[PDB]
């Protein structure tokens, strides 16, 4: 499979994207609507964080009136990143990385815990996010991760 | 409420408690029993990042075999941080790192889209860890986040 | 609503923006006047770190002789954040940065000591400046941030 | 004035005075109890942020139980930084820093076109918190900023 | 399993480890032998970056005159990390850096190319060292790195 | 030899080598046809980390329809290094700087105990990937890394 | 008065600024013969470090044949920046760098000892260089700081 | 002469100079008596950024109560560095490093406009800090670089 | 003397002159043809790190066929420095810049020994490398670095 | 051969090997008297940054007074980095960085140039220091690099 050596042509790519999901007041829902996958992953490959299978491609470039050298690029798998920071300065993507920051230690307490040795994997990983409303006014979001544990062990 | 400046003393006690946690064989769970919280909660609070409420503090003294200055401790508020070093180099850290580091434009945009400007609160937050079967041969860890949506309004 | 991947294409409408407002000599309070909005809120969003509502989003595209692209994307929430290197060289922008390194733990005993445990939210929250004079001669700035207390609770 | 070459003789004192002050259950203000100064600031000189006159030097001494050395070390002048890292973790820090990233290039842009080219002072300074209701439910912090504007002038 | 919260524990037995070793002249693999593991594990896990089964504990710890509070230690899950740096100095790690520093790019493409979108597990995987002659005089290292590949495919 | 004193011109060849490739939909496989070398090096080499001699430069110049200008950067000797931010954000780069970071300390160790002091060198080196079908199912990839044992020595 | 968000605007101005001073063989010093100004000031002014009254900016623009949007840029006050690095590469700039580096510690005791707390300010401040003879040949820079004592009073 | 690997050991005799400096309510003034050198340098020596000849070393020794330990190790080169973190986070140390921040590239183009090309050395080097009282009420430092002029010459 | 502010237009010409050495498959040797200067010093220039005299600069101007504008721009003093990441990652680089994380406090330590306090000077220094064979097969670099001592004495 | 894996023990050894040079008043010439080796490799070692040989490390041990454990960790491979920082403060250090900082891509180029593609090695590599005199009064250091031309073929 196609893979990208730098982010700049993927890069281009998400910002002719962008301007055009702006410029129609489309949502990412919108543009995901036959794509056959789920919203959280076909929005990551179009900032520039995954392929597309050929039909997705084809239906979001349909639907963003891009060309076939979008429909290329976006089979092709990105040099992955979307914090190149390593540390976010946006609020709402550094809450994310708060929770990691304040419950990383905790997090791998409990998987030794109650899994062994080894990770929660990253790559063997769904993501999906859910609005639900709050018992006491207002929305709360459910992020749930969906990891595969692969254990460590001697050899 | 007690507060700390730094992050040592609390880790003195956190070596402590880890030491009698090996020394006893003790599973988090086990430490956890009758203090009504979350294990979540109550194992990062053992490892410096929460507070515990009197009834919790006293109850994990007593199976740890702490002392009256740990139970005060325990009670006071921490510097918090898991990682000191900004991105970890633990690989079961790592792993919750990376998925924030690939989905965190996703997270945003998805945020943003679903909810309005703002953020998913850290801090009016719930962190959960549940262990579940793979249906291709395997355990898999369902990691809930459940955060408040803080909305930014104009003003 | 909009949201923006990467503030360089929010960068250049900022660099067009500060463009026109030093060749039609402007300040920013007459860039504000028909908003409705508060100059702190304006001011930012001007200058890249907030979305505008679409009519607040017209008076100052009147007032700076913008088009309907500036409009569109002046309502798209950005990615935020105004000091890029973390830590700022301008000695302006420094002194505020210094406020916070001073006080900072301060602030945090303070807040756990009058509130509680949990944070002063910078979402749920105000900024204000103002002129006041100095009684030895001179002018002062009085800056009030102004945030919702979020509390830490045992979960 | 005695003043400090390094951070960490004063650190030593700083952690006798949290753990005299965790032990006795005491609150900042009632320490801060016949001083004459404000709480900010003898706060701030706890931690190991500013040096306290003689008198106040005393009365905090007498109130923790410190030594004549810990009398003369508090009037020092210490090594400032409250943040070592120049970016925290603890959350309740992270905020007020969170507050200066997003509206650092706005205050800068108010304070030229309000007080003109030049600074408001962090030293010239004075720093105050509140606790009010807010009206829909809950507390807010009222932080006041108050520094001199020093004005940068070709010469 | 019992788990670290950071190094230090780990840090102390790994100089206790070391110490006795060059006290008793011993090579890894003398310290290894009876183990039925790997030399690369069990240094690894000596040099605090992996646990050992009790056999393999009480083996190595009967070698190096260890108690059996290092037994216990040596069976915990460390926080993993062996260049704190990020980036080593010592010329004989940094060789091995530089060789992912030039060869990173490379080998993202070949895998890609010849396995597919994913990654090559850090986790499902095992290193080994071997020595060989050189052809025209001398010696050479083949270090093989051994890795199960784990797809990413759209959801 | 010619040489190249930055990253920059190498850059966009890369760009237009890699263009050239997804338009012709071709692998590395298919450009190193004929050249008689490894296709790790020549893929390093597309990639911007080495130079080509000048038959296998014509011969990929050939299969991407590159002219003269690219035939003569491809045979000068760039700026290597192909991990910018020193650590990578990419999870497939990541897992092999992570075995570095986990492992490097043993290595160090291995090469010490089973050739001298000293390194195992990364210039008198050469990587091969291979697929290897993995028993339990699925596949994996052993990379080798073949360096010479360059002694350290009193002098 | 008009201020910068950005470093590059003026970098343009500041680039066009040493093209023309470079193609007309001009010293600093001939360019701000008839400013009414400082040479210390002005120079940092032509390299984007201060904004210029109207009728010095119109003054330099006369020497440089500068246009009247050079003009207004001119009175715009900066970002302000000289070091984007932190620390500087350059031999000439570093060797000041390295006197506060060297010294930077016996400032602060002697400002604390002869002044009081607080600070020596960097705003109500001017610099000068001078050129004087080496009693054993050559010449010497003599470099005079004449900064406001600023204190640091309890409050 | 004899000089320092590291500043450990030359840390630990600065901890101990300024302690018994505050013990004895000590100016660096007075403990600099009889010295025949300048106090910039000696206290700059105290501090462990320079050695002292063995005549000065015995005076200050001698003033602090020191012994024949301090004595030796008061004539030894340390490994100099006034700053580890490169930039100063203490206000009064920061305003020096913002002098030449602000400056840097003036100083440059001023140094090679009236002397040439090359550098102002940092070592052929004395420093000078003066109280002065200013004019409009309050007091001003005035702080003399003195270093020499080394051109770069082409070889 | 002719300075510059920052590096870009430098390195503009930089790169026009490296892409007509590899167009006209030129050696830095050959360029340096009749200057009268050293070829380490010549490259140096060339590479952006030195002004040239206008001779030497009109005699590499025809070699590689460039305009006045270069010739003027050649004899501007640089804002000197190769590495822009302080540490480079290119493995011919690195290996100098690991000469002196190895042997650098044995350079001081040495340095001090045979000369005294104070430095050995790196712009009174002159630099050179040579070719020479290898007793057992293959060649060695022996590179000179020539600078004067400065001596560091009391004042 | 015993290696370490860490900076501290034999940084210990180090602090107590000056601790006995400067209390017996040694240089490093006559520490190195009757090793066989060079200054430049013993004073390294005894700087922690080499292993000794038997004999050496015995005869530097009974100058220095150190007992049997002190010579067996001299013959241990150290964890080798004589500047932790990457880049200096040490002005006498820093001196040899900026010649690297300089002069780095000049040496690239003509290695490239004189030798090949490849690297001078900075393991088969001999450091001398030597002192000339200055033709125009006072001293210089010749500091010579003898490194071994590793070439990078194609493979």
């Amino acid at each position: 499979t196609q893979s990208l050596h730098h982010s700049s042509s993927r890069e281009a790519l998400t910002d002719i994207i962008m301007d055009a999901k702006i410029r129609k007041n489309l949502t990412f829902e919108a543009i995901n609507e036959g794509t056959g996958l789920s919203l959280a992953f076909v929005t990551a490959a179009l900032l520039g964080q995954h392929p597309l299978p050929e039909q997705a491609a084809r239906v979001v470039a349909a639907k963003l009136d891009l060309d076939e050298d979008a429909v290329r690029l976006l089979q092709t798998i990105p040099l992955r990143g979307s914090i190149p920071s390593g540390v976010p300065t946006d609020p709402t993507i550094y809450r994310f990385y708060e929770m990691v920051q304040i419950y990383g230690s905790t997090l791998k307490a409990l998987v030794h815990e109650q899994f062994g040795d080894g990770i929660i994997s990253a790559i063997n990983f769904k993501l999906d996010i859910k609005k639900v409303p709050d018992p006491d006014g207002g929305e709360r979001a459910v992020i749930t991760l969906d990891g595969k544990y692969l254990p460590t062990k001697p050899f």
